[PDB]
């Protein structure tokens, strides 16, 4: 049950004065990511959604070291011999992947400032 | 049938000027609890959304006493050989935990001012 | 069809500017306990959501007066070998009663001032 266009509509009018990496940006994507449970590719529609083009590069370079950082300390689940990270996050029988990758997505978008 | 986004999109925006524990947070609080009918979790994810890290400390140290002084008095419904009332109540075939962490909550969510 | 967030969230936003006793208090109340049919667990639930406790506590009090002067006066379908009107209104095989209990608590509602 991915949020259909009203749920992404409210969350972005909820944080249209916050800017990036802001305590109430955080908290909203947060909840809302942890509700929904979506995989990379709707947090990849979420966040095109929201931020410019500029805030998404600097995100995918954030949530690009920091896969790197997690993966070579280690995963639960990991196995990167069968795809990419991303990949196995939108597989829909690898929870622990999705979590994970929620989880790297929020420090991402956190660590801008 | 936990709450779902516009549900705390409201409760959140309803409450938005009051300060927390003042009376009206504490009505509209009180009413969700009481009738979503949540566990732990749900109650921290909504914490999380509503206030902020410091709110939530304070209200987490609160929590820790009143539920600190309930169970060490002996409940009807709490076994200690089985987890902390954080798990207990998280279970859906204990009621009564879940609703004494209900109220513990809340009140100590009230105890802030 | 017991009412969710959304219609007592809406109930209190109009019934926000008036005081109760007020004809819009009381028309936008029975319009509501019209419509949903509830209990008195809903009944109780709706009046602490909206007023503070005072008026809540005037409500009850003019409540059981009605409520004794119904009892001793005789009530259509009311039977006291099982519980008061009280806990006859939540059995939901027993419209009359709960019915009843709608109407006293909109008589002691309107009669506050």
């Amino acid at each position: 049950r991915p949020w259909q266009m009203k749920d992404l509509q409210a969350i972005k009018q909820e944080v249209s004065q916050a800017a990036p990496g802001s305590p109430q940006f955080m908290q909203t994507i947060r909840l809302a990511v942890q509700q929904f449970d979506p995989t990379a590719k709707d947090l990849q529609d979420l966040l095109q959604y929201l931020c410019s083009s500029l805030v998404a590069s600097l995100h995918h370079q954030q949530l690009d070291s920091l896969i790197s950082e997690a993966e070579t300390r280690g995963i639960t689940g990991y196995n990167p011999l069968a795809g990419p990270l991303r990949v196995q996050a939108n597989n829909p029988q690898q929870q622990g992947l999705r979590r994970e990758y929620q989880q790297l997505w929020l420090a991402a978008f956190a660590a801008l400032p």
